[PDB]
């Protein structure tokens, strides 16, 4: 079946807890694989010991850029960029998980799970899975937003890997 990984987060050192995500490989197996091999490392990278960068309340989490840590870096496993799969699935409410882009076909590694539903990104952001488990985690990432983006704790991915 669909992927499951996790990713276990601190804030300011100490941990949260785990989020662990179903990657919805039926119908974006390109953007579900690259996903669960960034969870897993196996390709040399990936993104354990990165961070959630930007948080605004009452939107969404963001993270996945590994390489620059800010927003501007991150890569896939099959180049810096990959084209957008499709727009099937929707942003239908908070645990959604979406790929972060700079504009159409630049997904990377970037990523972000949604707190509410964001209906204007449907159509633009290629939606490839959500929480299963952990969403009291994903509330308190989102606790230490602001509306700039700007975190107020320093919320890192210690671990992260495939559960099945």
């Amino acid at each position: 079946g669909n992927p499951l990984v996790y990713l276990d987060v601190d804030a300011n050192g100490k941990p949260l807890g785990r989020v662990v995500l179903e990657l919805k490989a039926d119908v974006v197996p390109k953007t579900a694989e690259n996903f669960r091999a960034l969870c897993t490392g196996e390709k040399g990278f990936g993104y354990k010991g990165s961070t959630f960068h930007r948080v605004i309340p009452s939107f969404m989490c963001q993270a996945g850029d590994f390489t620059n840590h800010n927003g501007t870096g991150g890569k896939s496993i099959y180049g810096s960029r990959f084209p957008d799969e499709n727009f099937t699935l929707k942003h239908v409410g908070p645990g959604v998980l979406s790929m972060a882009n700079a504009g159409p076909n630049t997904n990377g590694s970037q990523f972000f799970i949604c707190t509410i539903k964001t209906d204007w990104l449907d159509g633009k952001h290629v939606v490839f899975g959500h929480v299963i488990e952990g969403m009291d985690v994903v509330k308190k990432i989102e606790s230490f937003g602001s509306k700039s983006g700007r975190t107020s704790k320093k919320i890192v991915i210690t671990d992260c890997g495939q559960l099945s």
